[PDB]
């Protein structure tokens, strides 16, 4: 990334999605250590 100033639409969407899925699974699989078992 250009000195940390590399957040284009092609990246933003990806980053937004990554953070989206990463946080989802983080607060799901890492919050109750059994919320992602079903």
């Amino acid at each position: 990334f250009t000195l940390s100033l590399d957040v284009p639409t092609n990246i933003m969407n990806l980053l937004f999605n990554i953070a989206k899925a990463k946080n989802l699974r983080a607060q799901a699989a890492a919050n109750a250590h059994l919320m992602a078992q079903i």
